[PDB]
């Protein structure tokens, strides 16, 4: 398990994840709120599958090796199989929270699929050039994503109650800022050009996941707008 | 790319999906009904997914090799990960379309599933003659989908009449599917597969691109 | 199909599971009561899907096989593809029964889909000692749901009419007990430490999905419990 550099990141995510289940799952008690109960729900289910795939990439089961570039490439394939789930549950904390329409969820989630699932095709394409030709499109469909939670229902949001306005535009703030650098890393490191080491990159992408679940939950959770 | 014959169409087939998608992308801009919304969000979404998959056809990664009758058969598995989405959606839309109980929903849903996956499963399996259990399996399901579209199911005008379009579409095109599987590569191997993917994509344009222009022109969407 | 001596089990699940589903699928013909409609639903899709991953596993589709210990280990992940997509529809099934909150369905099929994907996990893994490490949070998934259908649905049922109340805390019971049985076979089995060969281990997973799915359905649609109003 020592032997590749990145070990320790992944050692502390699938520690820093399973620590946040654990207390989102305590926190959790006791809540008869059926509102509450959505939220916390949502939220522990979150870090909860995250631990998991942090887990599977930290024994080896979540790795694979993909020619491309002439070379044979080690891809984390685990880190789809996590957003694949993760991703929309976030989304769905969101759009609960504004109360959004049940097509507007439709659109997000499905649009959500589509970043992860041709992320993945992307992080397995042996042909270098359409590797990008797939990380275009999910980044089209994330830019999708943000606009729809800026220009998609965030005047739902302000005609709320302040609490709630409040809690989701800092939630709102925290995911279009943490979301965004994900194609950064992907561009920059082992899946795409290859510049970031994937040592530094597995510790980025870390560093985002746990504050995009367990910061964000913890955000999420303090905050009385969960409740109904 | 162009090194398989087949690649014309799947091309085709990826500008007709991207273009239609686009299409239903603006055509949706600055509707606030949240029926409407529905409907776009789900007919916009079908062929955003086929675009996904046609392209992983075209650009070589949704195709792998089977073997069974001794030979190595190229298999476009890539369809199935399309279909396991966009047929549930287009049942959806038609469920909807009826404010079907959601019993129903699910069942249509769930045959839909098992349809594509043991459409898959056989598209996959090694022993030629158990192809065809799976694909007789995945046509019962089909009949059963089919069977609840038309008996299954007091509804204003616009309604009722976009329904019933949209259903006798569906039934008619969704039924050649099985058809083309059967002389096509995945079975009989009796047309070839630059025909058959031929075949696939007016179908798949049709009863996608096609259904969701009668649909989201239509006033039916509209929520009272 | 008859060259693993474990083909016996197979056959007889895939029509054991073929029959349920013909005869749910029956039963349910012309009922009209919204509610009744989604039981039916569910506990027909629940055969319906057991029986293509039988099938699956009789014609070898769904068996690989898994190098750790010394040993080639025959893995039927089919049983997983099956579990992913029923196990939740059996929750789903008694969380109606009780009207339970959105946010304990989601709690409680959330849970299961990490119950069966870590025990995919588990079964494909190619150290020995970490096929173990995924079944223990596999059980703690497991008895996380047991906990939740003791802890917040008998509590919901008690407070619903007699014949909801009355068929919800057998099923309850039937699912407690077989669900339990699970993680045990698996341990011993051919997944874990080997102690039962895989014709035997075939058989028990045989008897429990039957039990658990078409036993569980009989009980559920005979009960006037499905019917709302
Ligand atoms: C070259 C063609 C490019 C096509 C790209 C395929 C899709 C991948 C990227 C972005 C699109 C993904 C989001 C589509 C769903 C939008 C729902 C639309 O409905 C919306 C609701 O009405 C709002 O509530
Ligand atoms: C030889 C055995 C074959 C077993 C069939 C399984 C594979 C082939 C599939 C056939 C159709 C499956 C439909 C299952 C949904 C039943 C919903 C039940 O009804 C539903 C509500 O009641 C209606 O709203
Ligand atoms: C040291 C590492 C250990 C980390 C544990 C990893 C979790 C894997 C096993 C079980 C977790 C499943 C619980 C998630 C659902 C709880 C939602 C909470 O629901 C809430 C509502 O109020 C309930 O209605
Ligand atoms: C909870 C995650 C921490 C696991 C670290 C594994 C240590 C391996 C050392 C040999
Ligand atoms: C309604 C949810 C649909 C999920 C979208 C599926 C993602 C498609 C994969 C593209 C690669
Ligand atoms: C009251 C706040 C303390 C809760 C403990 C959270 C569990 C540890 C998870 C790591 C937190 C990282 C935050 C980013
Ligand atoms: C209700 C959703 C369940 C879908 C069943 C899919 C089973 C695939 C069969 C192979
Ligand atoms: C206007 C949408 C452009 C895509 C072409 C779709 C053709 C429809 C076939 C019936
Ligand atoms: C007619 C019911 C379907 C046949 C299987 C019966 C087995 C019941 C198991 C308890
Ligand atoms: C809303 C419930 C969907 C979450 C299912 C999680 C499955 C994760 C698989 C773990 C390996
Ligand atoms: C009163 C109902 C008790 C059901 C428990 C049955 C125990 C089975 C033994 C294992």
């Amino acid at each position: 398990i020592t032997g590749r550099p990145e070990w320790i990141w992944l050692a502390l995510g699938t520690a820093l994840m399973g620590l946040g289940t654990l207390y989102f799952l305590v926190k959790g008690m006791g809540v008869s709120d059926p509102d509450a109960k959505k939220f916390y729900a949502i939220t522990t289910l979150v870090p909860a599958i995250a631990f998991t795939m942090y887990l599977s990439m930290l024994l080896g089961y979540g790795l694979t090796m993909v020619p491309f570039g002439g070379e044979q490439n080690p891809i984390y394939w685990a880190r789809y199989a996590d957003w694949l789930f993760t991703t929309p549950l976030l989304l769905l904390d969101l759009a609960l929270l504004v109360d959004a329409d049940q097509g507007t969820i439709l659109a997000l989630v499905g649009a959500d699929g589509i970043m992860i699932g041709t992320g993945l095709v992307g992080a397995l394409t042996k042909v270098y050039s359409y590797r990008f030709v797939w990380w275009a499109i999910s980044t089209a469909a994330m830019l999708y994503i943000l606009y729809v939670l800026f220009f998609g229902f965030t005047s739902k949001a302000e005609s709320m109650r302040p609490e709630v306005a409040s809690t989701f535009k800092v939630l709102r703030n925290v995911t279009v800022v943490l979301w965004s650098a994900y194609p950064v890393v992907w561009l920059i490191g082992s899946e795409g050009a290859g510049i970031v080491p994937l040592n530094i990159e597995t510790l980025l992408f870390m560093v985002l996941d746990v504050s995009a679940k367990v910061g964000f939950g913890l955000i999420l959770l303090r905050s009385r707008a969960i409740f109904g």
